[PDB]
């Protein structure tokens, strides 16, 4: 029962979205009989969500593999939700879902709650700020849980146009793993928007709200289903882009961990205490200037207690 | 935290170099000026320089100290044509071995560092001005308590440190060292405290080095005996973004090192996990490049050195 060492999975686990023709995925699927939901989470996309929405169209006439195409837009003031409807998108609002726990809590939040609207067998994350959308970038994940019985949970891996990911990924995510999950470590974009699992995974596991839900779920499914389930595919290239706002982006990192390390028993013990209030000390012409940020950490539990 | 940052905070401004070096001399203190150097052939030299300006102006540096990582650009000779004491990491403290790191380096420097304090200066800074030497003793000079003092400054708009700093130091602190929250540069080159102090506690060798010593003064003397003195503007080298991943590691180490002393982390090795997955000296990179997924592989082992004093005759 699983791979012996990370070295061990990544030859076992790494793909090529080469290796995963889109017609060849659409036959299996079919034969399978499996659905799929692509859920966008859109907060002020307007000018890149009716671009990919119309290549998830294109791609689907090629090869029929999504489903569904789900925007749970963050009531974006940009005219997101209307882009998206008139392309052909469904659109929901991540504050009227469940909306008995009150308005969302940020990116993690309205991914645990896209999962009350989608259909599909298998759920697919993808980011909605993406410039210059691809059609790999849907489907390219597809291929291990579709290809290779025994694999649930599918990682997007890519490159700016040697690259290990961006800032937080490098100088968080990755050094936080190979301490606290060394199993993770082989991992190319661990925090990767776009990924793939079975609905009955997604809704087994909880939900970190904002910017530790991608963390939260890396440790979750690896509990939940062995490091021996987990796949990535490298999609070739993929244009990405304030390390100020990073810095909160790499708190929410470490509140995870320590968060689950806390559970393990890992982290016991852990005023000028208070979790969700960072204190972040800067530079300025005028000065230094402590300014200070408060962010709720909030855990949802999996959907699977809530629904049905 | 908060109380700290408005009480302890500082502008270089108010301490001329002219009022430190009267102070200095009524107080009879000296300064030893450290200066871990590796392949720094082409900045060394103005730094030392600048230093010889000031103490012409304001006899503040006593003992001006380039430890060298035998660097092959010839750094060494540079500093000694310069006025420098110049000595090799690898011949101090030469019964260690060879120097692992920035760390090992600063530690060793003890050994021949002669003053009541000791100032760490990083050498590899391409335009040096006379604050990043003086600034930092401010404090330790004219402020009753004040044992160790941290250079903060900003980069040529609210700049919240490199991104090691952002992304690694800041974020682990406010979670497990809120006090040190304060900080705009945590993991500064540029600080000073009394020789006994630095002697008195572990070093962390290679990256982790600030970091501990940060974690270590802290526990020692206390955040109210801890300050930082605002010196403008400093340009920071740009480095890869595939080596401060070893960097942000070295950090982690650190924190994680201490944690788990405090008692504040039971198991490090999770419970299940198969011996083949843990080894902390490998850290595993992951990447992606033109010609496919790669997992490179880093080995350092995290040596730490014991309080000088118990070591050093
Ligand atoms: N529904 C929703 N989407 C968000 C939120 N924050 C970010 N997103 C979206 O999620 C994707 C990736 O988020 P990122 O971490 O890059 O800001 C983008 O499509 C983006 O607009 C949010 O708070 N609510
Ligand atoms: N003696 C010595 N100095 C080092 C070493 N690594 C970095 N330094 C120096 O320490 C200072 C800090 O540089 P950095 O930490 O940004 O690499 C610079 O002056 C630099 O050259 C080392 O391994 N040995
Ligand atoms: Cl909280
Ligand atoms: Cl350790
Ligand atoms: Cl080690
Ligand atoms: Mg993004
Ligand atoms: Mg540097
Ligand atoms: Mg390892």
């Amino acid at each position: 029962l699983g791979p012996a060492s990370a070295a061990e999975w990544f030859r076992q686990r790494s793909y090529d979205y080469g290796q995963f023709p889109p017609e060849d995925l659409a036959r299996r699927k079919r034969e399978l009989g499996l659905t799929v939901s692509a859920v966008l989470p859109s907060r002020n996309v307007a000018d890149t969500v009716g671009g990919i929405i119309d290549e998830i169209h294109a791609l689907n006439e090629r090869a029929p593999l999504i489903d569904q195409i789900l925007v749970v837009d963050a009531d974006s003031e940009d005219g997101t939700a209307g882009v998206a409807a008139s392309h052909g998108a469904e659109v929901y609002s991540e504050n009227e879902l469940m909306s008995g726990y009150g308005d969302a809590h940020g990116k993690g939040d309205a991914m645990w709650r896209a999962l009350s609207v989608t259909r599909g067998d298998l759920v697919l994350y993808i980011d909605a700020d993406t410039r210059d959308f691809r059609p790999q970038l849907a489907y390219g994940v597809l291929g291990p849980v579709l290809e290779v019985p025994g694999v649930r949970f599918v990682k997007a891996a890519y490159r700016r146009p040697e690259d290990g990911g961006g800032r937080v990924t490098e100088l968080t995510a990755k050094p936080l793993f190979n301490l606290f999950y060394p199993e993770l470590a082989g991992f190319v974009q661990p925090l990767a928007g776009e990924f793939v699992a079975d609905r009955e995974l997604f809704c087994s596991i909880p939900f970190l709200t904002g910017y530790a839900v991608e963390t939260g779920i890396m440790i979750d499914v690896l509990k939940k289903v062995g490091l021996g389930a987990m796949a990535q595919v490298d999609l070739g290239e993929r244009q990405n882009r304030h390390l100020r706002d990073l810095s909160r982006m790499s708190y929410a990192v470490v509140r995870a961990v320590a968060r689950r390390l806390r559970q393990e028993g890992r982290l016991q013990q852990l005023s000028f205490f208070q979790l969700s209030d960072y204190l972040h000390a800067v530079a300025t012409p005028e000065g230094l200037k402590l300014q200070e940020y408060v962010e709720e950490l909030v855990e949802r539990p999996p959907i699977n207690e809530v629904l049905r």
